[PDB]
């Protein structure tokens, strides 16, 4: 079949009932999605077997220190969330993953995002009253793909492209 893509890293507002489908190599930090209202979320990419590492992430134009674990062989993504800008971002969500693979989309009321563990990981969501404003800061290559495909992106996010 065919996949939208590779676009290279950007920023723009994502239309709605698309899947972005992320593809890191080794960045940091992955993407950084808000509206500026009630939707701030970041994901972090983790690599396998590590202890306690005190590392720097820039969220937002705000530089943190943020101290990570992954103790499986596994990646992880961690989804870092808030909801108003001068909250602390809180780690809401996380996606274990042999792929490397994650996704964003905006649906409905909600933007959604995958958790759990490949290769059964599955899709939760964040409301908000401001979707059409949510706007992505894409640190990766990554893909899009139709809803009426979301069947396909969950095959790639659990088994790999
Ligand atoms: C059950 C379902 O369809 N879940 C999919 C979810 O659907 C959202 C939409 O239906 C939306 C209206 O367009 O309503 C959302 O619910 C709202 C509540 O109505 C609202 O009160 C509350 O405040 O906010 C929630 C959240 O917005 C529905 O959740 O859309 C997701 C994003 O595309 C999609 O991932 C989810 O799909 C299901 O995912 C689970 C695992 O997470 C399973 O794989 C299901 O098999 C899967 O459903 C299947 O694919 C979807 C795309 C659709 O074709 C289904 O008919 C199909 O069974």
């Amino acid at each position: 079949g065919s996949l939208d893509g590779p676009y290279q890293s950007t920023s723009f507002k994502p239309p709605s009932d698309y899947w972005i489908l992320l593809n890191p190599t080794n960045q940091q930090v992955v993407l950084e999605g808000t509206n500026k209202t009630d939707i701030w979320v970041a994901l972090l990419l983790v690599e396998p077997n590590v202890t306690n590492q005190s590392r720097q992430y820039t969220l937002f134009g705000e530089t943190k220190q943020i101290t990570v674990e992954n103790n499986t062989n596994k990646w992880k993504f961690f989804e870092m969330f808030r909801s108003s800008v001068s909250a602390e971002f809180q780690h809401k969500r996380t996606l274990t993953s042999d792929t490397k693979l994650a996704g964003f989309l905006k649906h409905y009321n909600s933007v959604w995002t995958f958790h759990g563990e490949t290769p059964h990981a599955t899709t939760d969501y964040s409301s908000t009253s401001n979707l059409s404003e949510v706007e992505t800061t894409i640190h990766v290559e990554f893909y899009i793909i139709p809803r009426s495909q979301e069947s396909k992106c969950v095959e790639y996010i659990n088994t790999g492209l």
